[PDB]
């Protein structure tokens, strides 16, 4: 009885995002997405540590789904018989039935079709939540992603002016809990079930061993740095399904930030660092003003540098010496300098 | 010389709240409350672990006090001689004398009467704070609650429209620090003083062993689930006197949320997850749109599922298939399906 | 080619702040500051524990720099040859080159001159960031401070009214990671390089051993309590370069708080406790209404009382019995009292 146009969306792997319109004059549609659960061993750091992961569509995070206010979202969730455990899905964007989790529990070899109406604008987490202690374990094993519900008029600045991005990236941050042996080395396991009891012990102490973007330390550095150009307005969606984060663009700012992630609320302007509460997604716009490398981090710098949570942007364009310049390059401290007379000596 | 009507309020045990008016045309009154300190052993999880607690009025959290802007609040704090330690009270809603703590220190066998004017609207923490290392120890042993100071016109949406709740609940979240023996089992003690040195060692590592609502894992699940009905606007006051929390209603949203908890500031709309800074109370309104079970959690899901921090709502009414529906129930993956051709394989 | 008046600013040690104008009709200037790196052993708690610190200008935090929107800030960073490591500086207030870090790396015996334009208003962190795992280590060793960029019209309340402070203090909060030996005692080292490997092990577990204001437990208590007077509007700038904090003035409120620290956004009013995200600075105004001692804490009370994070204000003036009064001093519980009949017994 729901008589609306259907449109199939093909998702893509983060940090990229499937094609979509920002503002639209299309009416509501049934937007059709498919997510396939994949349990698999994955590499999670630069020394090659492996991890028994559980994923939607084979990536951590799961892919970003993008729809508009008033759309209906029809998700086919597939759990292939190569998997070992039951899984489900819960959308923070949806209303009722534990976000859908109470309607989507599937054993290996099954699939299920859920439809939810996109009544709330913003970016939101989705994640597996099979029940009881399985809920944190499936989420911290990788089973989480995000959905963005745009207003039909696109974003605005909360003061009646339109905002448009030239580029969008989805940064999913994952806290991981990898057991260590007596000597302090990370342990390997042959299946998720085998990893569980030792992993739950690490989870109970609430301190991750790794905090990574796009599934692995170094995932978005080197060859896979994020590209941009001076002058582009870039939207950075950040999610964390289980633990707080404090995003910061080193060398930049958040020009417009919805740190609680919901477009019915005006964004804050000109932030240095913002805050993603565990269990949520947020979003920040920035217009690049300078070329060069930028690091995007969580600004617990121990997590950023030592546990895996740094991404890079490589920005092409012309340097602006008015905004910043090296007035004098490193040189020897002048013989005639008198720093021994300073107040703090 | 303060010549105002006096009115005695009888408090009730959380998560319920004493009767009160939201909007009022009554002028300022002296609102009279009594809190009695009770030290006692309490059960704090589903395996029966006991804990040497310290409470106001025998509950964790202490009861919610509700007054209106401009009222004076006259609290009699009683420390019976069955107790072993000095106690006091500090109201974050009050001005001066460390929130009252500097005027309320009482030994066992004593009582004291403090009056403070309710000049600041919002929900606020109160807690014991005897001095030095006793302050965290008394708070994490259970000695904290909240007070709500409503505007005399009731709540509003920050854009000139009145908000009214049909139902109010007070969720106090408590981080607990229970010592373990060599084998990892929780230790029992015969008095608070006996528990102190081992408890302080756990406190120093900043990682709770339990994170509970209404004093115990499972307190607000099963028979003691919170009731509501489709269509009701429910106010959920959440406090945490010592540690951050990130509340989330699974299956719902925060329609209007004052996460810093102060009604002079407009609420944010349509949140998935909000943030209670340690040392504060916040409040969220939600109008239920779907029947069924909802879980209310802190969205560190390890804390929610494994350390005790889940409550349930049981909501009666009719399901709305427009907002969400199971289009196809779990079924075998069709023989003819082609999932091996997906981008991520 | 930048033809503007130059003005040299002499910095002072926190928590005080160099002299400056709040509102100004002066046009943009080049504001000249000098920071000298000093590595040195410092005492960090009341039992005399020492720490191999690294500082700007010999203090933790580094000094507060205050400029106005549109100024250019020309910083000479000096690394004397008595130091052992390379250092640099990154300003969250600046645009480009990792906030300046990519233009300021200096070996011992060198200095460098960076100029950045103050295009963003607010309070912001600055810190050393030499590269890779050196970044967290230099920051948690003390190499961080803050800069305030005021609007040229001074502060306002976001609703078109001017705000002016009578007094400003800069509270820098530092999380420290001090190794312990087998017996649990803090270890001492003869140099930063010698401390590094054991310190990095403590850093990886993300739990500080000390959380201090102005560099040491007790720094701003006793003789060095902060002064104020009833009626004064006091601005309290709080920074944390690496870890979240939740500031609270015990006995007071935040009348106007910019917890994300950026003056383009209206402040929130009447807060009990606010939140400084790690990697940021925030600011709160309060007009003192009562004399006496106030404690300013992070409201994880374990950190405040047991790990060093308490400051005091000593406020002179006349008590206001209307706002708060002790109606009856501690007395014996009346023989005739009937507390055994209360609901919770
Ligand atoms: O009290 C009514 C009764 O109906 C149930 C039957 O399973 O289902 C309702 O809720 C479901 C979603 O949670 C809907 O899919 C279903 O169609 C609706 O009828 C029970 O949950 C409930 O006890
Ligand atoms: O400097 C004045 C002096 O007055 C004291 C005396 O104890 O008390 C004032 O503050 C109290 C609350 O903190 C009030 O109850 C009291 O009535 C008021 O006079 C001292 O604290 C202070 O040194
Ligand atoms: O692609 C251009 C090229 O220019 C470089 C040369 O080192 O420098 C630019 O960026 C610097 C700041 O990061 C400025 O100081 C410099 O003046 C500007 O020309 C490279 O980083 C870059 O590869
Ligand atoms: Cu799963
Ligand atoms: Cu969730
Ligand atoms: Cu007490
Ligand atoms: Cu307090
Ligand atoms: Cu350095
Ligand atoms: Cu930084």
């Amino acid at each position: 009885d729901l008589k609306l146009p259907r449109q199939r969306v093909d998702l893509v792997a983060p940090p990229f995002v499937h094609v979509h319109e920002q503002a639209t004059k299309q009416g509501p549609k049934i937007m059709e997405f498919k997510l396939v659960v994949q349990e698999k061993k994955m590499v999670i750091d630069e020394k090659g540590t492996t991890f028994q992961a559980m994923t939607f569509n084979g990536s951590m995070p799961g892919p970003l789904m993008v729809v508009h206010e008033g759309d209906y979202v029809e998700v086919t969730l597939v759990n292939p018989a190569t998997n070992t455990m039951p899984h489900n899905i819960d959308f923070h964007s949806a209303t009722g039935a534990l976000g859908g989790g109470a309607l989507t529990l599937i054993n290996p070899g099954e699939q299920v079709v859920l439809r939810w109406k996109a009544t709330r604008t913003g970016v939101f987490v989705y994640h597996c939540a099979p029940g009881g202690p399985m809920i944190p374990w499936h989420v911290v094993s990788g089973m989480n992603g995000a959905v963005m519900v745009l207003p039909r008029d696109g974003l605005n600045d909360g003061h009646g002016h339109s905002l448009r991005y030239d580029r969008i990236y989805y940064i999913g941050e994952q806290d991981l809990y990898v057991p260590r042996d007596e000597k302090g080395n990370f342990k390997s396991y042959d299946s998720p079930g085998e990893a569980y009891s030792d992993t739950e012990e690490v989870m109970r102490k609430l301190t991750p061993t790794h905090v990574v973007f796009n599934g692995k330390a170094g995932a978005l550095t080197g060859k896979n740095a994020l590209n941009a150009n001076v002058g582009e307005n870039v939207l950075i969606v950040h999610s964390q399904a289980n633990r707080d984060s404090r995003p910061h663009l080193i060398g930049g700012h958040g020009d417009y930030v919805w740190e609680t992630g919901k477009f019915s609320n005006a964004p804050e302007t000109g932030l240095e660092t913002w805050f993603i509460r565990g269990g949520s997604a947020g979003a920040a716009l920035y217009k690049f003003l300078q070329p060069g490398i930028y690091a995007y981090v969580t600004h617990n710098l121990i997590e950023a540098a030592n546990l895996g949570a740094t991404a890079h942007f490589k920005v092409e364009g012309k340097w602006n010496d008015d905004l910043m310049t090296q007035v004098k390059a490193p040189a020897d401290i002048p013989t005639g300098s008198t720093n021994e007379n300073l107040y703090f000596q």
